[PDB]
């Protein structure tokens, strides 16, 4: 459909990105673009109070308006960690918080830099009439010298676009369970396990462009908030909009809504139950473009696929709803494996329980 | 016309014609939900409950019955666990009553506890079935204590969402106005809206005559608090026999009705936006909705903005006519909010301060969504 914003190659992440804003905000994209060396001689937070508080009005398309919410975080995580190694800024001036707010009110999103800024809005091709393959993408901005940050967030992309393929397959699910076709359903069910088995063999490239230490002691500080932060105990100051601080979490991939939308569609209850987990998962909705928190909720509402499946006493149906719920465990089995490398390793615990704990959830939702 | 999503033309979100008898297979548990103020005050509550046999649900037939039997094992399960409202806490609920309790919130997809939808939406009645949705012709269904002046304050919250239900039948007619660009139209249908808005808040001045501060505050507001973030089951609650771990689960609340949620949705207040917790609060008690309430939210959230809508067309009267909206929803929180002062913060001087944050929080929220 046209209004969930979910597209027929690339699905979640934003159609081809806008890559320069016009003249007007130049001053911003300066900054933006030259983040590693402006931290490295620590001159950024200077040339950030330098801003004149320029209008968001000149933004006048969707694009646009993503690119300077891009920008705007990009910015913002910049300003609030520095050289990210303590030494933090608590306020934010109003010369960039207040259209970082007023841009974030319109786009319905939190004015903190989420999964839908960094991954899905930050690439380009290199050559347009070339497919999407990673020697064929750029990332717009990062944020130091080696953080890795193109291989992070492509890698990322790469597997959303793998996932994209089975997502164009959810209303034929719907379409045979009401029309009472079952060699249709268990068809299509076959085929989205099929590109879910695509997106794991995608996941593997992260070992090729990301770099342990350079994630955990790098990367990893630049994409964190202010919510539940020792750093930031009751939030970032938002001059000249809010009174008080406020607090968001940092980015997470519970913001991707690839993998919440086939928790949904098998009937994996991951927001259901009461754990932290549970709840977590939940609350990154918030983070989600709105178009996609309302996508999640629109397959809520409609019948269940594991219910249909397990009234039939059909061995066949089965055994396709098991293949995609078989590759959403391979697929956090694999990442699981991911985290212990670039986490565990250089170090956190609670992210293995996190993670585990979803990873057991749906593999409790298999039916033999 | 709107679908189902289960909502009245007359009575909007809550139940039509609610059915006050189960099967006579059920009549253990009937003769405990409607015995309730004699059972607590003599103690024999908890007992009658432990030797109840465990009944199967498959004798409840039909969705009216359902909503009975959620209402009367969520009456039950109050009445077991917080006894007299006094303190004396039970942490374990029988499995006789856990599991029946627990397989049909399963099938109804809500949770095992007393929500807004059962003791307000299901719970009532009209003495004569030819005479109006009147007070004086309503009664409730149960209660727990005598005098906890459970009948006025569910039946006045129940009288203000019918009052609603006048406006919830223009929502069809201001999405198809948008979308056909009728500009006429769509003015006129916010102003119809606006008008039952304030046809409501007249409805709301009957709390002072059927409610009484002292007995909300000290009697009906102990059997309605739940298990989550409480300091008497800081766990929560071992449904026996169904979850071997201790669930939490939030106590009734009006955040759980669907009339005021509804109009934040139609005329883009970002409630459920933002990151306070009266935001977070608003979106946890739709997961307390019944799924049909639910997915009716969500309905809306899909549809293109009406403030968006309006903000674009450069266009005074569509302005005023958003804007007496969001005045008539202002005037209904504030005026609420006067009520809580009589009801909440007198009898606590002889949540707390929170409940008065957090209402002071949505109605900032819906005051500054004027144009
Ligand atoms: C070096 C590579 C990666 C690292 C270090 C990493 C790390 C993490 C961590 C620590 C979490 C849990 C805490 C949190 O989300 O805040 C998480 C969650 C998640 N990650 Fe990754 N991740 C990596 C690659 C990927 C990729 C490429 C994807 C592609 C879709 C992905 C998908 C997810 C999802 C969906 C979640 C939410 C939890 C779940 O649904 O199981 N991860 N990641
Ligand atoms: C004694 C009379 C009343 C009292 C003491 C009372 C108290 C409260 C309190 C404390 C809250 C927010 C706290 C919470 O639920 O956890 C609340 C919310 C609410 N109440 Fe009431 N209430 C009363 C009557 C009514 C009536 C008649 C209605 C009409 C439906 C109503 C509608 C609501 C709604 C919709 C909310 C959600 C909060 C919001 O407006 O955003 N209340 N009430
Ligand atoms: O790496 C993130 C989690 N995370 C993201 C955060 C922001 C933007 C994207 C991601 C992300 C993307 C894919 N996998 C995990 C991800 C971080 C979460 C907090 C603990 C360290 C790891
Ligand atoms: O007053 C109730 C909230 N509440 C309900 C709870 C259960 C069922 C209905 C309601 C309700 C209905 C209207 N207003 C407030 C309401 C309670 C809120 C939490 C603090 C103690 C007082």
């Amino acid at each position: 459909s046209k209004e969930y914003h979910i597209d027929e190659e690339v699905g979640f992440a934003l159609p081809n990105p806008q890559e320069n804003l016009p003249d007007f905000y130049n001053d911003w994209m300066f900054i933006a673009k030259h983040l590693p060396d402006l931290i490295e001689s620590g001159q950024l937070r200077e040339r950030v109070e330098k801003l004149n508080m320029l209008s968001i009005d000149h933004l006048t398309d969707h694009k646009s308006q993503r690119l300077a919410r891009l920008v705007l975080g990009c910015i913002t995580m910049a300003y609030v960690w520095g050289k990210g190694h303590g030494d933090v800024r608590k306020v934010l001036p109003r010369n960039i918080a207040v259209p970082y707010c007023q841009l974030s009110k319109k786009l319905e999103l939190p004015p903190i830099l989420v999964y839908a800024d960094c991954v899905l809005a930050n690439w380009k091709k290199k050559d347009p009439n070339k497919p999407l393959t990673y020697e064929n993408m750029d990332v717009l901005f990062s944020f130091r010298d080696g953080d890795c940050s193109k291989g992070f967030f492509l890698v990322s992309l790469l597997v959303e676009i793998a996932a994209a393929s089975a997502i164009k397959v959810i209303p034929t699910v719907f379409k045979a369970m009401q029309m009472q076709e079952r060699d249709t359903l268990l068809k299509a069910l076959l085929e989205i396990a099929s590109c879910l088995e695509k997106a794991l063999q995608v996941f593997h490239q992260i070992h090729d462009h990301v770099n342990p230490k350079a994630f955990f002691s790098v990367l990893r500080i630049y994409l964190s908030g202010w919510k539940g932060n020792p750093q930031l105990s009751d939030g970032l100051v938002y001059e000249g909009f809010w009174e008080d601080p406020k607090e968001f979490a940092g980015g997470s991939a519970g913001q991707s809504s690839v993998f919440q939308c086939f928790d949904v569609l098998l009937g994996i209850q991951q927001t259901a139950g009461g754990g932290h987990a549970a709840q977590f998962l939940q609350d990154m909705r918030r983070y989600m473009p709105p178009a996609h928190r309302n996508f999640l909720c629109s397959l809520e509402s409609n019948p269940s696929v594991r219910e249909f499946v397990l009234s039939k006493g059909d061995a066949g149906l089965r055994e396709a709803y098991d293949a995609c719920v078989k590759a959403l465990v391979s697929l956090r089995s694999y990442h699981l494996q991911i985290v212990t490398k670039y986490i565990l390793i250089p170090a956190g615990t609670d992210l293995m329980n996190f993670l585990k704990t979803v990873r057991s959830t749906t593999e409790k939702s298999l039916l033999k």
